[PDB]
């Protein structure tokens, strides 16, 4: 290899953008001024964008990926039939898919993903709920789905004395909906949402006096350190959630610093709420693909040939890539970055945050192991 | 139109076969046989086999009939990727797709399904349970989504004081989950699985003894009166599920003999378990079709192009021809079919059916209103 190549598929139609384009620059920029000894080869990150919401245009973008020669193909993070898609063609020609966002809900040769497990993110919200003594609760879920991402949850409280009151906002306003959860006269809300939906559903709440005391909420999103509910909330509350952010890690300033300029192009410097996490897995997964492949590259020689979606021709060096991958070790913006053997992100935390008036305080960690 | 074409999609890789090409014929035979006043078009069938599991396939399959000049799709009954493939492609060109399988777990342009909805067969089971004084459970599944295909039932089970204890067989062999359903020393045993897995599960529990008195079972496969479980049940049983066949509907004689003549081109005569249901739900789809094509036809001028994949040109006639098919009333092999404002059945029955040595009694009915 003359050039590490990956590919990074982005789908992002957000007014002020997640910046995932530059937290890929930055990556790379961060990998190549790092001269080792030996010399490595430069990283390069091929960008394609998904701008419809179209299975059409994710096989045809993918088929413009595989002439060019790459070692892994990250993304899309917010776009889940896509990224199915993306997974279902690499594996076809043995190319790595690293994924960045929540696991497809409900595959031979293997993937691996940065996002926590449907299972992780379940046993995170009933550390909240152990911690809350175990009570009955009510979820709220953007999608029917919720009941399968929540599967180990829904179990648990399937045969325990607690009862679980579930509804779907599937489809406009969670008004009623949150007036038969208050009908209910139970204390905690697990809302299932993504941050915009989270926030409707809590500024609705707000409204309707579900802030008071007595109520407690636990949001299974990941982007709740984004989520700004200035005028909701005083400097302390019940509304608790989890980050992935290492903000001791020694590129964080820069990286929320350029984030910050890549927001303030489109839109205002006050309204940059911080990073993405998105953006942060995807700096991330550039890391562990560069070091993967040059712990494999230690052992055999790797080359990529063009690969076409009219061609059966796959990559050689998949299998291998994969099992490298598998082996990475990597302190990240998102914290420790290491694989199990089904290719989830293992020997990690989350830190637990409550929302206040101006951020969020920490009070608590869950630990995967 | 001088003819009346729909096409028909098949996926069977059994060793029998299901018979839904020969149905497919039959139900074109029986129509064309019937001069009306006017005299109505021909109506032809075209078929279509998928021999993969490749959406691909599934693709160039739909490009290949889009040309054809269609008034509906019909199918496929058991391949439920490509059967969502169907719909959105269908979607896109406004023309119906009458789907005769189950519900896709988890589109705008409406279409129709003659299989009962996921609804429906959580409240169908719910109507045993009942009947059962409302009892703890366990829930065994073939596949995860079945906390989503039965959302209504395990809601049920997490706001009551009963237990539901779930269990996945994903994903060899049910005897270690069979064991701890066991331990947990519950009658009830709900099985979410197709025919050939359930009994499997159900071998799997006569071997460990739990097939005595003492044990209750309820099966979700419409597909039970196919199921013969020979040497494991007794003239009486707790192995109870559903059907949806009308064996008085005027044509079922002849359905039953026809494709025990199919069975028995590929099989012996004495290993015919019975008519699929997916079968006579292609049967019924096809009058379905033609019914709310001529009612269409009396109020306007019905005309096919040939579409295309590579053009975004739509069937002009595919919004009226949904609302048509809402219309439709008839009296089927599978009873009554009529669609509610979502597309689904309703104002129907299922039979509940108890096991038997030879093959079953009905023991109830399940009415959808
Ligand atoms: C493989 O290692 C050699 C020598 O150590 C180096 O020249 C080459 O750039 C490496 N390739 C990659 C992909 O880093
Ligand atoms: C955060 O980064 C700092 C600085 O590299 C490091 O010392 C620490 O271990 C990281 N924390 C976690 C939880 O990974
Ligand atoms: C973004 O940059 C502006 C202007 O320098 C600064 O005032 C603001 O606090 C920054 N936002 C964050 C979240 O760092
Ligand atoms: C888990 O990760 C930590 C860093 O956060 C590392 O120090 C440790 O070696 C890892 N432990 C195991 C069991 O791999
Ligand atoms: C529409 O009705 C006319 C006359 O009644 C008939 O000739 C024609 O075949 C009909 N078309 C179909 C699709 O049945
Ligand atoms: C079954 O078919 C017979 C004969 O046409 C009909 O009388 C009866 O209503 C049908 N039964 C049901 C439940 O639809
Ligand atoms: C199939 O046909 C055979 C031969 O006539 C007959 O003995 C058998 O009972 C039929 N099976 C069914 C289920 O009707
Ligand atoms: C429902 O279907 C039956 C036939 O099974 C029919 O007689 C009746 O008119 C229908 N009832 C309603 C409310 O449409």
């Amino acid at each position: 290899l003359s050039s590490l190549r990956m590919a990074a598929i982005l789908d992002d139609q957000t007014v002020c953008g997640r910046g995932e384009r530059l937290a890929l620059a930055l990556a790379r920029e961060q990998i190549n001024g790092i001269i080792e000894v030996p010399a490595k080869a430069r990283v390069e990150v091929d960008i394609f964008e998904l701008q419809r919401d179209s299975q059409y245009e994710t096989t045809d973008t993918m088929c413009q990926i595989l002439p060019k020669g790459v070692v892994s193909v990250l993304g899309p993070s917010s776009s889940p039939a896509s990224a199915s898609t993306v997974s279902h063609i690499c594996g076809e020609k043995e190319i790595p898919h690293i994924k960045v966002g929540p696991e497809e809900t409900p595959l031979r040769f293997a993937s691996v993903s940065l996002y926590p497990s449907n299972e992780d993110v379940s046993l995170a919200v009933s550390r909240i709920l152990k911690s809350f003594n175990y009570p009955s609760a009510s979820l709220i879920c953007a999608k029917a789905e919720c009941l399968l991402r929540l599967e180990e949850l829904v179990r648990g409280f399937l045969i325990s004395k607690e009862t679980l009151s579930v509804r779907m906002l599937d489809s406009r306003d969670p008004t009623p909906l949150l007036k038969e959860i208050r009908d209910d006269k139970v204390s905690t809300i697990i809302i299932d949402a993504n941050a915009s939906i989270s926030h409707l559903v809590l500024r609705k709440a707000s409204e309707l006096g579900m802030t008071s005391a007595f109520y407690k909420y636990i949001l299974t999103t990941m982007d709740f350190p984004i989520l700004h509910l200035d005028g909701i909330v005083e400097d302390s509350s019940n509304i608790l959630g989890f980050s992935m952010f290492n903000t001791s890690h020694p590129f964080y300033p820069e990286f929320v610093r350029s984030l910050n300029m890549s927001w303030r192009e489109n839109c205002e410097a006050s309204t940059y709420p911080g990073p993405a996490l998105s953006a942060a897995l995807m700096f991330d997964a550039v890391h562990v693909v560069v070091s993967a492949v040059r712990e494999l590259n230690r052992s055999q020689e790797i080359g990529v040939k063009p690969l076409a979606c009219t061609s059966a021709n796959i990559w050689p060096h998949g299998t291998s890539l994969m099992n490298y991958l598998r082996m990475v070790e990597y302190d990240g913006l998102t914290g420790r970055v290491e694989f199990n053997s089904k290719g989830q992100r293992t020997n990690y935390t989350l830190r637990i945050l409550e929302k206040s008036r101006q951020g969020h305080r920490e009070i608590g960690v869950w630990y995967s192991n």
